[PDB]
């Protein structure tokens, strides 16, 4: 199992605009087009996204760049983050994909707010970590993905994805 297996668990793959979990315009795998309510704006973004008219509809390809690029974007930002990147640094590889995972999900301002559990994490005590992470807006919200994340970082281990 590696990071991109394991996210494209998590958001899955679809090839027409769609409306995410919190109600906004995503495509392919859990690429963010846009908050506004418009799906003009959303085709819109979609397009510069693309580097082409796409009339809301992309290939797997097209997808899977998208993809890449969001992951890369994603491990840059924590290390360009000073509350994140001591965070990933002391972790092993393994508990490494779970913080990008959250930061792909919730983009680094979101995660760098978690700052308990960052120390908890930090600190390598895990369980106190998962009882800490799960009093959060995010597990309550999705909480199927949040426990799939949270074991990640209790056992260090793959074990919720397979
Ligand atoms: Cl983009
Ligand atoms: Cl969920």
């Amino acid at each position: 199992m590696n990071i991109f297996e394991m996210l494209r668990i998590d958001e899955g793959l679809r090839l027409k605009i769609y409306k995410d979990t919190e109600g906004y315009y995503t495509i392919g795998i859990g690429h963010l087009l846009t908050k506004s309510p418009s799906l003009n704006a959303a085709k819109s973004e979609l397009d510069k996204a693309i580097g082409r008219n796409t009339n809301g509809v992309i290939n797997k390809d097209e997808a899977e760049k998208l993809f890449n690029q969001d992951v890369d974007a994603a491990v840059r930002g924590i290390l360009r983050n000073a509350k994140l990147k001591p965070v990933y640094d002391s972790l092993d590889a393994v508990r490494r994909a779970a913080l990008i995972n959250m930061v792909f999900q919730m983009g680094e301002t979101g995660v760098a707010g978690f700052t308990n559990s960052l120390r908890m994490l930090q600190q390598k005590r895990w369980d106190e970590a998962a009882v800490n992470l799960a009093k959060s807006r995010w597990y309550n919200q999705t909480p199927n993905r949040a426990k799939r994340v949270i074991t990640t970082f209790r056992t260090g281990t793959w074990d919720a994805y397979k």
